[PDB]
């Protein structure tokens, strides 16, 4: 359908909107930067097919404490305005907080010791998260695309042989010195439930061909994650306002806004 009239500034063909970080990928990705987007024209892109977003979190053993805090910060300000279904995996259904939920919001508990169908019927987009993480500032449409990772908060600015890429030749997640766009963190990706379920089939495969080799990745999931985007590229980058530590980085000049971020 079409957008309705709507006023606001023009863009700036000769006037870029941040000149101080790299706003697209050499895949033309959009890096998802404050200052690239305009959230009232994505809303209304996004409200216009009546999108439903996915949020999974894990929350095992002494981690169902952080539920309370990951939920309603997650109220204020995750995808507010769109109709959001949360996912919460938990070994404690009956630790998980009653959490107040604004309309069109949902949650469902799912007790671990499946899920594929289930969330093709059921959202359009999934976004895969760790519990141990508030959110403070808006997370919203702009993040969504059909395949999209974040750049890790600890290596934005660091050269590629510098990531803590797998580097043993024996393990599937193994990446080389030469090689390598970014370092994606493990905490933060998601897109299409389709293109999500194709990574987390993929990771899955590697993980276990590793475990029959007796090799564990250094960075576990997270290893695997980044051979998958490094040979799948990534539709959007979100940059580190996505995921940020401000216990142990600041606040730098470059994040204008801390969105989403680790509980000290």
């Amino acid at each position: 359908v079409s957008l309705p009239r709507m006023v606001y500034p023009q863009p700036k063909v000769l006037t870029p909107c941040r000149k101080d970080v790299l706003v697209v990928t050499p895949w033309l990705a959009p890096i998802v930067w404050e200052g690239t987007f305009n959230i009232d024209i994505l809303n209304e892109q996004f409200r216009l097919q009546n999108t439903t977003i996915g949020l999974t979190v894990f929350a095992i053993k002494k981690y169902v404490a952080f539920l309370k805090l990951f939920l309603e910060t997650a109220e204020k300000h995750f995808m507010v305005g769109h109709r959001v279904h949360y996912y919460v995996f938990t070994d404690q259904p009956a630790a998980v907080p009653r959490v107040t939920l604004g309309t069109g919001r949902q949650l469902s508990v799912l007790e671990v010791g499946f899920c594929e169908r289930r969330f093709l019927s059921e959202v359009d987009y999934l976004v895969c998260v760790d519990v141990d993480m508030e959110f403070r500032d808006h997370v919203g449409v702009e993040i969504l695309t059909p395949l999209f990772g974040t750049l890790h908060p600890s290596f934005y600015g660091s050269s590629r042989e510098a990531f803590t890429y797998e580097r043993r030749p024996q393990s599937q997640a193994y990446i080389p010195k030469d090689e390598g766009d970014f370092y994606y963190m493990g905490a933060f990706f998601g897109g299409s439930v389709q293109e999500v379920q194709r990574l987390t089939r993929a990771c899955h495969q590697a993980m276990m061909v590793d475990q029959a080799n007796g090799i564990e990745a250094v960075w576990h999931a997270e290893s695997h994650l980044n051979k998958y985007l490094l040979r799948h590229k990534p539709t959007k980058v979100l940059s580190p306002e996505y995921l940020w530590d401000q216990q142990l980085l600041g606040w730098p000049a470059v994040l204008r806004k801390l969105r989403f971020t680790a509980v000290p």
